[PDB]
């Protein structure tokens, strides 16, 4: 499923991401835009052989099991394919773990390079929230 911007914002807010660990909602929408273009089925292979999955491009090296990243962990205790669902529950619950781990949203390279330090509230402007 390819979400609309405000559709995704509302879904994220219902699932508790607004101001989660101090990150206002527009940070999360900005990160989803540049990680996956709001597409829950996005996948991208990394040079080490791990894969990024779903709307927030969560990496199989640490966070989910895809059966083909030897040596990796599964810290969100989920098959990576769950992160591709049209229901973003699994992606959000796993993101809450990632952002809690000490590096904050710097875990998402696109957030650091394209969202951090910008006017992120722009991403939720016009939405009924
Ligand atoms: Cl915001
Ligand atoms: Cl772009
Ligand atoms: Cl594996
Ligand atoms: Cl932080
Ligand atoms: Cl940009
Ligand atoms: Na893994």
């Amino acid at each position: 499923k390819v979400f609309g911007r405000c559709e995704l914002a509302a879904a994220m807010k219902r699932h508790g991401l607004d101001n989660y660990r101090g990150y206002s909602l527009g940070n999360w929408v900005c990160a989803a835009k540049f990680e996956s273009n709001f597409n829950t089925q996005a996948t991208n292979r990394n040079t080490d052989g791990s894969t990024d999955y779903g709307i927030l491009q969560i990496n199989s090296r640490w966070w989910c099991n895809d059966g083909r990243t030897p040596g990796s962990r599964n810290l969100c205790n989920i098959p990576c394919s769950a992160l591709l669902s049209s229901d973003i529950t699994a992606s959000v619950n796993c993101a809450k773990k990632i952002v809690s781990d000490g590096n904050g949203m710097n875990a998402w390279v696109a957030w650091r390079n394209r969202c951090k330090g910008t006017d992120v509230q722009a991403w939720i402007r016009g939405c009924r929230l």
